């Protein structure tokens, strides 16, 4: 109710913003209303699914795996701000799995090439993912909730790495 | 290549003993042709997500796991001969969520309801899953590859804890 | 009957000896006064509900529901074994709800939740269990009994699934 409505604020504040700029930074003091947020996994993140990403990849120390899934949701966060910028990349319509940094970041993930079917790369090919070819533009908004919830969930993995979460004891004792 | 054609005969094998007598039990010997096998995960399981249901699963000891997993996939297997049974349940259309076997096996795996859904188990409701109303029987075929599939990762898994896996070795190489 | 004061003797070498070392394992040997002893349930578990853990959870083939148990109390054998270590993991005071291992382990049980308050997890929060903040160390005594008792049911329960139970035949006639 009262955390609840007001984080779908804070949501819906930074997520305008990164459609005004998408190649704004957000500090920690712009984020600290949805990083404190004592809210369940499922209300804090409504299309990225950050269960299945943390769960299917926390093999080894999380000193390793939490540093292989930021990394790699640094580069799908690059490219939903892409996706969002007034001058678009020219291939944006489709992503390659040959790409040697998707190749050594995200598709070291689990999980990590069903994060661009939600910017809108549904139409699978034997060596990528790529707008419908009826699409025309992408979905502003949907992109933009999109990246805002991998920033989100990257800036959380980074804080823990950090010693700095706001709820890094509550989270530390989810992993062991 | 050979193995792939020596993997499909047995394959199809197996699954026409599924649906010729759903409660038969099978031995480690009318299984070696598919345990044996040196053929890679995606080619041994072409339905059942075995990638995911031990990735996403593999949280603390393996001995641990690997039975809570072997136990979901012994209430899963339960499920598809039933459904290939001649005296079928009278509720094999639908599974409860909150089932006290399911709830304790099942549903205490991630991916465990996704298995359901590959016996035919596709509409959604709040309180569980069940077939379409229009469906009047079962997909025979592709309730029995499931069932194989399910029944053969169990043993997998069962064998592992019991030491006696054929690349016990090999496979243990993977839990480091 | 005078074989109360063997289970005693025998409870508190192994009562003594988990405090002394709780990493140590004990023997079918060691354990074997207490396995084979004719004494009722209640006399040999005097903290832990075994009747309700067993009662409560029998629901399917006990081949699949022991299982489910067994791996609940070796999980809570582990919490136990924790709060004596010389090194107690920094997050003693609390167990979390959400943590994969529990959810998948002692939360598929019913009555798992009330085996750590038995350890002193006490005070009840909506994300998880503690201790009460007053108390400096946990009740080293007092775990050590509920201890020794997890690890008696489960061992009882993993050998009646090895069918090499001392009282097998008479402990199978209470499931069937
Ligand atoms: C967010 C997060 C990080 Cl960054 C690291 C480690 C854990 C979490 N949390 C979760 C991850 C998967 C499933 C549930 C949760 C939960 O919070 O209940
Ligand atoms: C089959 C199995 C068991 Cl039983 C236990 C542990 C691992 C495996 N294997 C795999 C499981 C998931 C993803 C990849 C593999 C692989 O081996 O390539
Ligand atoms: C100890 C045990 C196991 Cl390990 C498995 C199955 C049954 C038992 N026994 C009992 C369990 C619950 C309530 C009463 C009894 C009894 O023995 O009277």
């Amino acid at each position: 109710e009262e955390e609840e409505r007001a984080f779908l604020v804070a949501r819906e504040e930074l997520a305008s913003a990164l459609r005004r700029d998408s190649g704004q930074a957000f500090s920690l003091e712009q984020l600290r209303p949805l990083l404190a947020s004592s809210l369940p996994l499922a209300a804090r993140y409504l299309q990225l699914d950050a269960a299945r990403l943390v769960r299917c990849n926390a093999h080894g120390e999380p000193r390793n795996y939490l540093n292989t899934l930021s990394t790699a949701l640094n580069i799908l966060e690059k490219y939903g701000r892409n996706l969002l910028s007034p001058q678009r990349p020219r291939y944006w319509r489709g992503v390659k799995f040959n790409n040697p940094v998707f190749r050594s970041t995200v598709d070291a993930v689990q999980g990590g090439r069903d994060v661009l079917r939600l910017y809108g790369y549904t139409e699978e090919q034997p060596d990528g993912l790529s707008f419908p070819e009826g699409q025309e533009e992408p979905d502003e908004h949907q992109v933009a909730t999109v990246t805002l919830e991998v920033l989100l969930l990257r800036t959380e993995l980074s804080l823990l790495l950090q010693n700095t979460h706001p709820r890094q004891q509550a989270l530390e004792q989810l992993l062991e």
